């Protein structure tokens, strides 16, 4: 009996410290994406997981959140990632309040709860608010909390229908063409799930689609 | 490059992580085969869908435990080391209350499991508990309030939820007797079978399993 | 660049880690074998790694070292091993005034420095001083600081000439069978090794050896 | 039983810190590949013995960096990324200074390194190092005095250890030049090769490397 004395406790220590080591590869990864300062807009509805998402993107030891005065705003400098977050409302004209923060806009993440689906109209009017304030940057959608739709990215992936339906009530549509002018990918996250860290997630791989995505304007706009 | 670099390391540490969790239950595994040091007669009883197979599958070791068929669909039998586990699912109203009681020759102790959050059955608990104690009259039971995550109920929350330990006592019928002196011994538990820290040795689970040999030690020092 | 930041520094944090836990290991496992309490002498010349080694078997948490009042002397209990630790010294007829320290003696750790050759005389008359003070107890030999002469257990097992000379120069040979009285196994370590905390190494082997004898001893005085 | 759980978990912990060990080498060899952003001619000098093979050993990735083969057998050829490593094994008395000329056409910097061991080669060492300063009056010099664990000196006591370092400057001629507006520059770096902390990319041996790459970039911006 004496001989199982505190094995567990060593493996739990240990499971932690590989943990923490699994989170601050995502972490580097990430913040090794954005080879120049890069303005990048979180967007979406409040209760998304825009805040979730950036506090697992920064470093607790070295990025710092900004005061802002608006209470709907975030901000907080992560390397090159410069990250505004926003809480949108939608069903309003005094989006246009907003304008400002969508000059020198590199990129916009935005961030839907799967799972809210009674507030879609508001998802819809949000989305649509942002496209008619910046219509030239690369937009990544984060279908976010499919785990409470018991998906994970994988089954997710293959419900065609209900990503059909998703789409059809937020009205966010892919355009991956970059030819045929601004471009926007949906990705299916667990944004509070372990396994969201992996650097070939979906959760990593939208943001290499958005790097991809803002360099392919930054030759563009060099030519 | 480094690219590929990190990504088989954060592959690395998940696979090690894995067999981290593996070893912390085999921990548990060998726990119980070292519990019981002669071959000890253990019923596990309860209404079905209480979590009786899920404990016993906890307690198995994989590769040398076999469940054996069984004549009658409501039992189970498999041989864990020292450990004669007889899983009987009892429930619903009846008069055959004599039905089980050979399964109680050469009984040494009982493990009673409730399920915490099905209220509309606790009325058949209380009849299948009474049942139990008619038929069965020295050996020790230790009962397992089980599922309290559904009440939102950790085993350090539950212990401390007087008011809640009292319904569920007024509701079943099951009521604590921890003194040896005093006749028949039970001792009640809440617990969470399918967690992983379910698997702690030194958690409510595994405390339960000791605090029954230890009972039937006592019990087997008068005879 | 800076996506290999700090990931040198969590692979050497995990890897303490492991080392811990791969010592935490051994120390159960050498606690686990005594099942009584057992007095264990740990003898040989100063140097030769003596109280390196019962610093190795220790918790540093639970176990602590009692005041003896002789230099040459050290005590400490760790679970049921009464470990007893002398410098001896040889060549002299004083060592009658440690005859009390054999005594109701389980079993006998006699640690040889292989490399201090010069000093092989000392070691011949402390071992025979040993087996003319204790002619019941089993008799485990160390041959320790095997990697100053470039071997590992492996390599040393092999090197049959080296073996021999150690054993002339000494005076220590093996006497494995039990009914041709006292037994004597010589084990070839490095003390201060990580692997020698391996529970398979012969350093654990020679604990297990040790045990072995003294429950073949403890069933023949039973009959 | 537990006996038998115990020496997998020991296994494995040994298994998986060999792997980490392994992933903090790849973390060093991938950050010397980052490192050199063109073809980079960079010599690696001194006389045999000196540890030129191992240092080379140390930066290439066994899957993906092959050996050339020369026709001398004083000098070796490898292609690590961009970094072009020229081996030249120099020593020895000889009037012939000028042999080696052709291998510093396109040099881009030099990596010159000593054993601080062997004493009685230091006049092979001031020649050879006076032999190369007269090949290359441009190209940044980094010298590395290797094999300093022989003094029993770690990277940190060397450098306090401000009397060997005068003494070595003395007896090989080697001393600093660190400043670049002052003609050609010249750093000296205390380093164990063949031990694991040398993998470390903030340890002396990578701090050689990028200061060197930071040599190296400087000439470029001049011309
Ligand atoms: N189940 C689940 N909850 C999530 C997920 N992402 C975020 N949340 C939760 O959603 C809540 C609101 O998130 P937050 O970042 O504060 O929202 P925002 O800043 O207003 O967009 C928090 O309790 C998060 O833990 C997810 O993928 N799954
Ligand atoms: N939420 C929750 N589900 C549990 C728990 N224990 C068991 N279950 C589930 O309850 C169901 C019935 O369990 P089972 O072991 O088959 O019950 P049995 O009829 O008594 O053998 C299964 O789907 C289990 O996964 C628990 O602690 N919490
Ligand atoms: N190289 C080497 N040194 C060892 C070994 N075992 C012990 N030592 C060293 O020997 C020295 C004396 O050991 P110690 O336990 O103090 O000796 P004792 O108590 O007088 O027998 C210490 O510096 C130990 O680190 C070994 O296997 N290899
Ligand atoms: N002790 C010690 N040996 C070293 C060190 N660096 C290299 N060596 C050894 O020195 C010997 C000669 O090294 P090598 O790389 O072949 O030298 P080269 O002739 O300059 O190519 C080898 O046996 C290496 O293991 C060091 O830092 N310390
Ligand atoms: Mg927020
Ligand atoms: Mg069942
Ligand atoms: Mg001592
Ligand atoms: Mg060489």
């Amino acid at each position: 009996g004496s001989m199982l004395d505190n094995i567990q406790e060593y493996l739990g220590v240990v499971k932690a410290k590989l943990t923490e080591f699994y989170e601050k590869v995502f972490q580097n990864f990430v913040k090794s994406l954005f080879g120049k300062p890069s303005s990048i807009l979180f967007l979406g509805i409040d209760n998304a997981g825009k805040t979730t998402l950036v506090n697992k993107l920064k470093s607790d030891s070295t990025d710092v959140y900004m005061p802002t005065h608006h209470p709907s705003t975030s901000y907080i400098e992560i390397g090159n990632l410069k990250a505004q977050v926003i809480d949108l409302g939608g069903h309003t004209a005094a989006r246009l309040a907003w304008r400002d923060y969508f000059y020198d806009c590199h990129g916009i993440v935005f961030i839907v709860d799967v799972h809210d689906v009674e507030r879609f109209q508001e998802v819809r009017e949000a989305y649509e608010t942002v496209l008619s304030l910046e219509k030239r940057a690369p937009v990544v959608v984060l279908m976010n909390k499919i785990d409470l739709e018991g998906h994970t990215p994988e089954t997710a992936e293959a419900d065609y229908q209900w990503k059909s339906w998703l789409s059809q009530e937020t009205g966010i549509e892919n355009q991956e063409d970059p030819e045929r002018g601004q471009v926007v990918k949906i990705f299916y996250v667990t944004i509070t799930s372990g396994s969201a860290n992996s650097i070939t997630g979906p959760l990593a791989r939208a943001f290499k689609w958005l790097e991809a995505m803002i360099t392919y304007n930054n030759k563009k706009e060099s030519l």
